[PDB]
C-alpha cells in the first residue's frame, strides 16, 4: 500500500543553516537526527530562488515560467495565481485515496473569493497564510512573547494577516506565538482521521520559519544560542520531532515517506536575522548556488538506508517521485522532473543529468540564465539581489547589475562549489562540457514558451481578504484576531 | 592506566572540508566515524595561523612568542627552533613511561647537526619530513603515480626534501606516492612494542595532507570526487581508518584516546587545490575564523560519549589535558592553555573563558589582534594575507594592509560567525563585553615579553641536511633517492 507522505517546506532556509550541514550554532536535533537515520542530500536544487515561482515547481514538477509564476512573487492584492489547470502533487495523491491536508504558507494566489486557494488545488484540508507572513503590517504584532514585538513591521496600507481554514478566516492576524501548536494540532488530527478510514495520509507543512520576521512560541524564545533565527529554526525542527512523534504512536514509522526541503536559498539582507548559505556563494533572489541548493532529507526507516548521495535532485522532480510511489498516475502535460525512487530505494542512481535556473525576472530573450551538466555550470548571464545584500561578496549585491557573459562563466562545482575559478576566462573535457552546455540552454530556450505571467494580470485591494466584509474603513477595519 | 594517546595533526586543512563539517564533495568516511562515536567541537582553535607557530603552541602549550616562534615560519636553512628547554608534550609524557613517536611533519627547527629534531624534544621515534614538503624543489617529484608530477616547482635552490629516521637520512628525496605507507607501519610497530612493553604509547601523527603541493599513493589517486586536494583528503581519511583498525586489532579500542584536528585554515591562494573555511571568513595567514577555527574530534569509547560542545577550546590546551589524563604532571612554566578532561569526560565545562590571536608577524606596540570572549570576539588591527587572496571577500587579500580599529570591530560569534556585521560601528551588554575585551587586551599585552625571535637569528645554507655530506656541486649533489 502506497506510503503516508510528509511533506516539509522551510521558507528561505540555507544551505548553511542545519547543523548536519555544518553550522557551528544552529540547535536543530530532529532534523540532524532524521539526516542520520536517513538520505542527506549535497546537491537538491530548486529551479527559481523565490517563494512563488519555487512553490509552483514543487507542487507541479513544472518549470514555473510554463504556467505564468513571474516575475517576482504574488502579493495579497494579486488578481493572478497559479492556474487551475495546472494538476498539484495534492490533485494526484487525492485520485488514488490519499486524505490530502496543508498547512502553512500557501503564495500560490488567492483570486476573486478565494478561487485560487488549497482547497481548489486538491487540499481536502487547509489550515494557514494564504501568502508570506510579513505581507500585512506587523510593527504591532507579537513575534516573541510574551510581549516582544515583531522587528521592522512588515508591509504596510494592507490588511492584517489572515490565518485560514479551507475558505473561511479563523483569525485576523493570528497569535504568531501560537501558529506551531495550531499546526502540530491539524497535522495530527490528519494523521488519526487518516489512519481510522484505512487510508494513506498526504500531508504538506510550508513553515514560516525561517522568513522574516522572526517569531517562536514561549519555549524557543530565547532559548537557541543563534538569537532570532536560531530560536525560529529551532521551533521549526521541535515541530518536526512532534510529526516524527505522532508517526511513532499511530505505529507508522515504516509506513511514511517523509521528505524536508526549503523553497530558496538565505535572506542574507536580514544580516544575522537571516540564514547561511554555508560555502555556497550568495543567496536568495539569485542563481548562484546559495540562493538555488537547499538542504534536503529523505527519511522512510526500513525503505531507504541511512546515507548521503552526491546525485543531482530536484523539487521538480518530487512529483513524478510520488505519484510512482503511490501508484499513481502522471499529468497529461510536460513535466520537467524524473522519479528518483530508485535513487531513494538504493536499486539505482538519479536519472537527472542537467539542472536548469531561471532568475526571479526571466524573459524570452534571455531565457535560462545557468546550466549545470554533471559537474560543470555555466553562468550565461548574472546578477546581484536585494535579498542577498550585506554580505562582502560584491557579485551578490543589487549594485550588480544584470551582464551577459560570452562564452559563460564556467565552474567545475565537484572541486569549486564556491563559484570562485571560471575555467575559461581550455581542455578537451572542459570544452565538451562547454559545447553541451551551449546545446542545452538553446535547446530549452527554443522549446520552452512562456506561459503569459499571471503576476502582471495586477492588482486589486478589493480582492484582499477581510474578517468582517463590507467593514468601514478599510484596511484596518478587516480584523478579528 | 594512562591512556594510549594517538594525536593526528592535518596541515592547511579548513573548517569546511571534512564531510561531517559540511563539504558536499569531500570523501572523510572515517573521519565522519570519528565524530559520529565521539565529541565534535564547533569552536575549537588554534592562536596564531601558521605552521611553525602553530605547532610550537600545541607541543608546549604556550604562546608562541614566548618562545620566539616568530614572524613566519621556519626555513630548511633557518638557523633557529623551538629552544630545547620548551617542554613538550612529549618530554611530559616519556617521562610517565609513555613510549613516544612521531611521523611527519616537524617545522620546529633543524639546527647545527640536526640539534632541534625531534629526538632531542622527547620523541623515542621519529620518521617523518623535518619542515614542509614544498620546501625543497619538487618539479621533478611524482605527486599522483604512476607519473604525474608536483604542480609549480615548489621552493627552488635547496636540497631536496629529506625523510629521517631519528637523525639519519632514509630517502632525499622520498617517493610522495608512498609516504602514507611508511608512516602507517612506523605507527603500526610503535602500536605493538608499546603493547608488548606493558606501556602506553603516544603517536603524533603530523600529515603532510593537505598542504601544497597535493599528491596521494595510487589508491587515491583521482578517486576523491573532488580533484586533487580530494584526494590527498582522502588519503589522510584512510590513514585515520588504518590506525583505528590497528587499535582495533591490539584489543585498545577502549583504551586509547585519539584527537584530530589541523594547525591552521585553508590556503586558498591554491584555488581550488586549496581548503575550504566553509562559513568562516577568509583563511590561512589571517586572524579571522578561517584562518584560526578548525576541525577537532575527540574520540575515546567508553570515555567520552558522542556528541558536539560550542565550548571554548585551543590547541594550547592539549598539553595540559593529556598530562592531566595521564597523571603526568606539568612543567614548572607559564602555561597559557587548560585541561579539558571534565569537558571531555562529561563531568564539567571547559573552563575556557578567552582567546587570543597573534598575527604572523606580531609586534610588542601592537600587541595581541584579536580576543574572542563568550561570544564575542574583538578584533583590534585587521590584515589580509597572500595565503588566503584569490576569494570574492576583499578584507582576505594581500593587499589589504595592516588597518587599527579603535574602537576594535565587535562580532557576536553566536549569531554571526561569519564576521559580516560589525556591532559598534551600544546596548548595555555589548559595551560591557567591549569594556572586557579592551581590559583582556591590555592585560596580556602588559604582561607577555616576546621571546627573541628565532627566526630572525637568520639563514645558513651550511645547515641543510645532505645525504651525501661534503659532495659537490650542492644543493644538487644532495640525493639518495
Ligand atoms: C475545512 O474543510 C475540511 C473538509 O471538509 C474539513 O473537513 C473535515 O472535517 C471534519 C474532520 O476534520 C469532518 O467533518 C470531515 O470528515 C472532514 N472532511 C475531510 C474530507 O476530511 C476541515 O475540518 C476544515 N479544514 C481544516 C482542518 O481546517
Ligand atoms: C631510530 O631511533 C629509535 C630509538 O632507538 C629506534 O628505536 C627502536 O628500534 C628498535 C625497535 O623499533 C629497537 O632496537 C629499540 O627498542 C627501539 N628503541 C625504542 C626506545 O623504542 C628506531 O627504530 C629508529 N626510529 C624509527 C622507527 O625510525
Ligand atoms: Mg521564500
Ligand atoms: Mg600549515
Amino acid at each position: 500500500r502506497p506510503p503516508n507522505i510528509v511533506l516539509i517546506f522551510a521558507d528561505d532556509l540555507g544551505y548553511g543553516d542545519l547543523g548536519c550541514y555544518g553550522h557551528p550554532s544552529s540547535t536543530t536535533p530532529n532534523l540532524d537526527q532524521l539526516a542520520a537515520g536517513g538520505l542527506r542530500f549535497t546537491d537538491f536544487y530548486v529551479p527559481v530562488s523565490l517563494s512563488t515561482p519555487s512553490r509552483a515547481a514543487l507542487l507541479t514538477g513544472r518549470l514555473p515560467v510554463r504556467m505564468g509564476m513571474y516575475p517576482g512573487v504574488l502579493v495579497p492584492s494579486s488578481r493572478g495565481g497559479l492556474p487551475l489547470e495546472e494538476v498539484t502533487v495534492a490533485e494526484v495523491l487525492a485520485a488514488r485515496g490519499y486524505l490530502t491536508g496543508m498547512a502553512g504558507k500557501w503564495h500560490l494566489g488567492v483570486g476573486p473569493e478565494g478561487a485560487f486557494l488549497p482547497p481548489h488545488q486538491g487540499f481536502h484540508r487547509f489550515l494557514g497564510i494564504p501568502y508570506s507572513h510579513d505581507q500585512g503590517p506587523c510593527q504591532n504584532l507579537t513575534c516573541f512573547p510574551p510581549a516582544t514585538p515583531c522587528d521592522g513591521g512588515c508591509d504596510q496600507g494592507l490588511v492584517p494577516i489572515p490565518l485560514l481554514a479551507n475558505l473561511s478566516v479563523e483569525a485576523q492576524p493570528p497569535w504568531l506565538p501560537g501558529l506551531e501548536a495550531r499546526y502540530m494540532a491539524f497535522a495530527h488530527d490528519l494523521m488519526a482521521d487518516a489512519q481510522r478510514e484505512d487510508r494513506p495520509f498526504f500531508l504538506y507543512y510550508a513553515s514560516h520559519h525561517t522568513h522574516y520576521p522572526q517569531f517562536s512560541g514561549q519555549s524557543f524564545a530565547e532559548r537557541s544560542g543563534r538569537g532570532p533565527f536560531g530560536d525560529s529554526l529551532m521551533e521549526l525542527d521541535a515541530a518536526v520531532g512532534t510529526l516524527m512523534t505522532a508517526i511513532g504512536d499511530l505505529g507508522l514509522l515504516e509506513e511514511t515517506l517523509v521528505i524536508f526541503t526549503a523553497d530558496n536559498g538565505p535572506e542574507t539582507m536580514r544580516m544575522s536575522r537571516g540564514g547561511c548559505s554555508g560555502l555556497l556563494r550568495c543567496g536568495k533572489g539569485t542563481t548562484y548556488e546559495g540562493g538555488v541548493r537547499e538542504p534536503a532529507l529523505a527519511f522512510w526507516p526500513g525503505h531507504i538506508a541511512p546515507g548521503v548521495t552526491h546525485e543531482l535532485a530536484s523539487s521538480l522532480d518530487l512529483l513524478p517521485t510520488l505519484a510512482a510511489l503511490a501508484g499513481a498516475p502522471l499529468p497529461n502535460v510536460t513535466l520537467d522532473g524524473f522519479d528518483l525512487s530508485p535513487l531513494l530505494l538504493g536499486t539505482g542512481k538519479s536519472p537527472r543529468q542537467s539542472l536548469f535556473f531561471y532568475p526571479s525576472y526571466p524573459d524570452e530573450v534571455r531565457g535560462v540564465f545557468a546550466v549545470r551538466t554533471g559537474k560543470y555550470k555555466a553562468h550565461f548571464f548574472t546578477q546581484g539581489s536585494a535579498h542577498s545584500d550585506t554580505t562582502a561578496d560584491p557579485a551578490c549585491h543589487a549594485s550588480s547589475s544584470l551582464t551577459a557573459h560570452e562564452p559563460p562563466l564556467l565552474y567545475d562545482l565537484s572541486k569549486d562549489p564556491g563559484e570562485n575559478y571560471n575555467l575559461l576566462g581550455a581542455t578537451p573535457e572542459v570544452l565538451q562540457a562547454l559545447k553541451q552546455l551551449q546545446l542545452l540552454k538553446a535547446q530549452l530556450d527554443a522549446a520552452v514558451t512562456f506561459g503569459p505571467s499571471q503576476v502582471a494580470r495586477g492588482e486589486d485591494p478589493a480582492l484582499q481578504i477581510c474578517c468582517h466584509p463590507g467593514c468601514t474603513p478599510r484596511p484596518a477595519c478587516c480584523h478579528c484576531p
